């Protein structure tokens, strides 16, 4: 007998619960609809399906008008608005988190063990007909075949939004410290227990490799002097975890949070940045705090900085990210008169939707110098040589590449694409349409409805079968690209939900963390307040350089 | 220069931040007071603070006239005070949690690392005159001398609120989930990482030891069969570290979810109900979903006993506890409409306060024969000689002794009144006046005040010297009681706000997790919302004996 799950036959968030032999039933508590299937509307929400306008409407009125938005932004509109988009948002999260890898049920289990990933849609059970459920081939497209015609990049597509190199950095380095897939464990297992902006990239996910990156003295963290710069210590200095090539002299290897910043001159660059930024605000913390601890000065300061992070994300990185004329703000005092949860946990899904490998160029230009994969990765010597400011004015001035589309990941990433495909079908996630239908779209009819264009939606046809049979992460890179934008509709449906969540969903937003005492005083409360990613690079280089996530234009 | 926090200078909730050498200022964010030390009402707090009736005089009505409240209890004014019960108690409460043992401020470790204990107030700082702060003598008095002449028990003094020894043991097995005291580690710290009703005193505090306890076919944990009846399962069969005495046949061992369980007949009795009522609970999931693989029926079944417990604690533990004439109910749906978090964190405080051991008799009577404190302790033989059915007959008959007043503590286990005053000076807990400040009630003026009593208080102004010196667990059990009551308003007045926070502030109680679904349906559903403490031993037992959290009468 077919198992009726399989079917996803419930409809707005509601579970499709198995009982008897071949029979299902549906929980739709409070999902606002009625029903065996749940499809009937109740009196407040057939009001307000009838009354909204579609995801399309909201992102022409966003991005549309000068002009309209420049009264918004100077009034208190701007406020209501900020706040409404925080609530509406983040309300399409289970918080407290429902399902895992392991369990597509809620269970005690699921919410305690925080080494699993989160998962909003159940997997794609075992005993269904086709992979992808109901619909589709007996097999999923070859993972290698659609990376190399429909992902692989020719011709170098640069993003409309004018983002550049220094974003991606951003995005990599940010990323990465909630974000760590355990080669230990497997798919679906994290070492990033803080599951959000907790800077375990910076301080690291344990307290061992933190008491080693400390110099616990004045609250500062371990630093070496190369050039008379500042920079991460060596490991020889201080004996931690970190991945670099064998043969590479304990000197050259610098110790950081996070184990795979080595790997590439930008991630070690954001790591440089937010070292000396800690050990500043240290010496800004110890002037009116002379009889603070060691202890004190850390952990106050490490706060400051997760403070800083979340205003910079906020107000200057979604900001550029967005392309809206609603000038995004950082102030938690707006939840505080709504119910919000305090806590949050990293979905698989958000996971697989922050691989946006498309921005990284052909070369990376250094001035007059270019620079290949091959010279760009592993490289120690250039973080060093060039140094912060020289090299931070040439991620600025780079363009970054265009995520949505298609057809925009260089070759030498390539091989990530295809184990983000293949780790999806181990995952078990469902198809796009029915990942659509949980963040308030409607499912694509066809595959002509996905990507506007005719040829690579009749290639799309031939391959999956039918369009309720195409995948997650598929989805999102081939999905129609608006002229003027960086991804599709779905990425920024999909993935503003997550970012908004997992940075208002920090400790330090709650009415208990969100006070001066929390930061030392006044004087770290405004760095937090008045933080930008200018004040982040000059403040800490001798020279202030071009600095910001688009190019200067 | 003397520490100025050591005064205790910021009323309310207000924070006190060392500034300069010599200096302080004090943080009075969203405490409703302004000032240089948080004195200065805002228009609703002065408001608010005139029209607020005492502590004792709420305490009175609610324990007093018995037609009012016959009225309230048929109407929805048990919900509009229910709801206010849950909403004005939990507030007391710092979520996401505060301090700990190695923080007195606000750090990202203090939220993270989950074996710590949380503090409401910070330690009393090391660099303090006295040991209490600022007022008392340089050395407290003997921790040993006061448990033998205010604590120690001379004649048995029964409570008058009737309750049994039947709650006494539920009490010490309820407790002891979250209550687990690292002797590794040390005191502040913790093994419950689950903070709260999680049962992992009936599954484990860790993964690999519970699928040690569980079965692994229809998820069913394991168990022996003695004279018919359904018991634990010996060490043999499930090989668990427990704290059983060297020397002890594996046979007669019994394997539970916490170590210490084995030492006493009373907590072993509880642990084989919830045993029982576990697997009783996988046979009814069976039969609605025979699709269901061993994981999600054990899952479900864990859930479900989360819910009942959570029911029995409030509508029935509490109920007799508080002795209110207004019904408690358990509706998470009360708390739909204000703002709450689902998130929860033990208190060393909490854990202080909770030492109830003058619940305990002189001796412990099983019908015709009785049995003494060398007799009953550490007896293996016992629960199975008169089985389940007896032995809570046993306990519910027999009266359980007075917490507050004084001096009703056995000989035999007053060594344990001695470490917890003894740990509290290591935990540097704050005085008990500043206790009750932080819980919204006056400082006792003198010690006369605080017994209601002439010979005790008077020795007690000798031993202390002032009253704003006066210990947190002291103060507590020498308080005087109301009269037919089972301890002073202090207890209520800061156990409830603990109690009622660990219990709503479980996930299960949220609306994401709220659901028919969660437990497997209506049918589970149902046994959450109808559990009660006699369903939970005449539907596992063969005969059902009397059972209640008070003597009959
Ligand atoms: C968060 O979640 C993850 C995943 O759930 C978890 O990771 C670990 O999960 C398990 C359990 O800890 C680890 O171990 C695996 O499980 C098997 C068990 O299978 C067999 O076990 C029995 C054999 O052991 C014992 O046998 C005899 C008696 O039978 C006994 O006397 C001996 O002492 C002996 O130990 C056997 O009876 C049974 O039939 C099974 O065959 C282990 O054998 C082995 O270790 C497995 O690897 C995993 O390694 C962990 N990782 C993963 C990816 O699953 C985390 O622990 C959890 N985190 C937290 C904080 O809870
Ligand atoms: C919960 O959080 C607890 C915070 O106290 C953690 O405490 C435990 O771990 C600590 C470190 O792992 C222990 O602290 C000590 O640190 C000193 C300092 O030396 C430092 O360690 C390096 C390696 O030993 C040295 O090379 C280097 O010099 C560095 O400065 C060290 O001497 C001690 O040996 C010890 O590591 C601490 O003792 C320990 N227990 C307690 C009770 O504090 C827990 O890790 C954490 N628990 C969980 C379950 O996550
Ligand atoms: C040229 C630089 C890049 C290289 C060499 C690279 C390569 C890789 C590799 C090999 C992995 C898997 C290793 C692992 O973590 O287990 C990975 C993971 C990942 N990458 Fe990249 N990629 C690059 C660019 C980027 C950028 C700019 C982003 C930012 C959006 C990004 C986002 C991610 C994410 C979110 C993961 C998953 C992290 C985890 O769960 O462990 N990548 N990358
Ligand atoms: C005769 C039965 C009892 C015995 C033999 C007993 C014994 C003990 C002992 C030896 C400790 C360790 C204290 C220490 O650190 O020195 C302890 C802890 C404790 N007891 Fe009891 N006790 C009994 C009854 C009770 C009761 C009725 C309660 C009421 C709930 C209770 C509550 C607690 C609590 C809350 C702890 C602290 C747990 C921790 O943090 O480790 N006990 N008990
Ligand atoms: C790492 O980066 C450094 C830049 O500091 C590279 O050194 C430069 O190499 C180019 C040729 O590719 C020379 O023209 C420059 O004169 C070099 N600059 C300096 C300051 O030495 C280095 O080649 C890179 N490493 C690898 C392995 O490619
Ligand atoms: C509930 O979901 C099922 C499955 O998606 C829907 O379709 C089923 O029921 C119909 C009854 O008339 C049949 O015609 C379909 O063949 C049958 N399909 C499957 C796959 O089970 C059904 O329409 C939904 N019910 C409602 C009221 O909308
Ligand atoms: C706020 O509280 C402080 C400390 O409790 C009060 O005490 C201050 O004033 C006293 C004289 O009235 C001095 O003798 C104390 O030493 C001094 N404390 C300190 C730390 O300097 C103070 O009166 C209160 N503030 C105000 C403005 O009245
Ligand atoms: C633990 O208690 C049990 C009760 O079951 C004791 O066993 C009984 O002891 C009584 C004495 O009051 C006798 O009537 C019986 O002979 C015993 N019953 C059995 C079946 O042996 C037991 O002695 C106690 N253990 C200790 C160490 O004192
Ligand atoms: C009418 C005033 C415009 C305010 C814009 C609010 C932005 C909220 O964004 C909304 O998020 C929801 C959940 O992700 C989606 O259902 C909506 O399509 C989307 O517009
Ligand atoms: O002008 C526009 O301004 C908008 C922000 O106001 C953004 O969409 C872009 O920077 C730009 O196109
Ligand atoms: C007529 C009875 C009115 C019942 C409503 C009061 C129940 C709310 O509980 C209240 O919590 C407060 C804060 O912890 C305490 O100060 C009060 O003593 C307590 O009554
Ligand atoms: C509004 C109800 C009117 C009844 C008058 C009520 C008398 C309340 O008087 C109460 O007596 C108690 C004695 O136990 C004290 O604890 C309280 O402090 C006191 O307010
Ligand atoms: C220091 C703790 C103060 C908490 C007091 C909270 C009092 C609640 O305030 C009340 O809330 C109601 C909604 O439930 C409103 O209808 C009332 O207008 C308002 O007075």
């Amino acid at each position: 007998p077919v198992n009726p799950c399989c079917y996803y036959p419930c409809q707005h968030q509601g579970i499709c619960v198995r009982f008897g032999l071949d029979r299902y039933q549906c929980d739709c508590t409070r999902t606002g609809y009625s029903g065996p299937n749940c499809t009937i509307p109740e009196i407040w929400t057939w009001l307000r399906t009838t009354l909204r306008p579609s995801p399309s409407f909201i992102h022409f009125l966003l991005t549309h008008g000068r002009w309209l938005w420049d009264f918004v932004n100077a009034t208190f509109i701007r406020d209501t608005l900020m706040r409404l988009v925080l609530t509406v948002r983040s309300n399409l999260i289970p918080s407290p988190p429902t399902y895992n890898i392991a369990h597509d049920y809620i269970s005690w289990e699921s919410f305690s063990n925080v080494s699993y990933y989160t998962r909003i849609l159940p997997s794609v059970p075992r005993d269904c007909p086709t992979p992808m459920g109901t619909k589709g081939k007996k097999q999923l497209p070859d993972a290698e075949f659609l990376s190399r015609r429909f992902l692989l990049r020719r011709k170098f597509i640069p993003d409309p939004q004018g983002t550049n190199l220094m974003f991606a950095f951003f995005a990599q380095h940010f990323t990465h410290q909630f974000f760590k897939t355990s080669g230990k464990m497997g798919p679906g297992f994290t070492k990033a227990l803080g599951h959000g902006v907790d800077l375990g990239h910076i301080y690291g996910d344990n307290l061992e490799r933190q008491y080693q990156l400390r110099l616990f003295k004045d609250g500062k963290l371990k630093y070496q002097m190369l050039n008379g710069e500042v920079y991460p210590p060596s490991v020889e200095e201080a004996p931690v975890l970190m991945h670099y090539p064998r043969g590479i002299p304990p000197q050259s290897q610098m110790a950081v949070g996070q184990e795979v910043f080595g790997l590439l001159p930008g991630l070690m660059l954001y790591a440089t940045i937010w070292l000396r930024e800690h050990n500043r605000v240290c010496d800004l913390l110890k002037a009116e705090h002379p009889t603070w601890g060691d202890e004190q000065l850390f952990q106050t300061a490490r706060l400051i900085l997760i403070g800083e992070t979340i205003k910079i994300v906020i107000e200057e990185y979604v900001q550029q990210l967005s392309g809206y004329f609603l000038q995004l703000k950082f102030d938690p005092e707006l939840l505080f008169g709504a119910q919000f949860q305090y806590r949050n946990r990293i979905a698989m899904e958000f996971n697989q939707l922050y691989h946006w490998h498309p921005l990284m160029p052909d070369s990376f230009r250094v001035g007059p110098q270019d620079y290949s994969y091959e010279q760009f990765l592993f490289n120690t010597s250039m973080l060093v040589d060039y140094g912060v400011e020289a090299l931070v004015d040439a991620f600025s001035r780079q363009p970054a590449g265009r995520i949505g589309g298609g057809r925009n990941i260089d070759h030498h990433i390539l091989h990530v694409a295809v184990d983000v495909i293949k780790e999806s079908r181990v995952l078990r996630l469902q198809p796009f349409n029915e990942y659509r239908k949980r963040f308030g779209m409607k499912p694509y009819t066809s595959f002509q409805e996905l990507t506007g264009e005719k040829e690579m939606a009749a290639e799309l046809e031939e391959l999956y079968g039918d369009i309720d049979a195409l995948e997650f992460y598929p989805g999102l890179l081939l999905e129609k690209c608006h002229p003027n934008s960086i991804f599709g509709e779905s990425m920024i449906e999909m993935g503003a939900p997550f970012s908004l969540k997992g940075l208002l969903g920090n400790p330090i937003c709650s009415p208990e963390y969100w006070k001066a005492s929390t930061f030392g005083g006044e004087v770290g409360f405004n760095l937090v307040k008045t933080a930008t990613l200018k004040k982040l690079v000059c403040l800490n280089t001798k020279t202030c350089p071009y600095v910001s996530f688009h190019v200067p234009d």
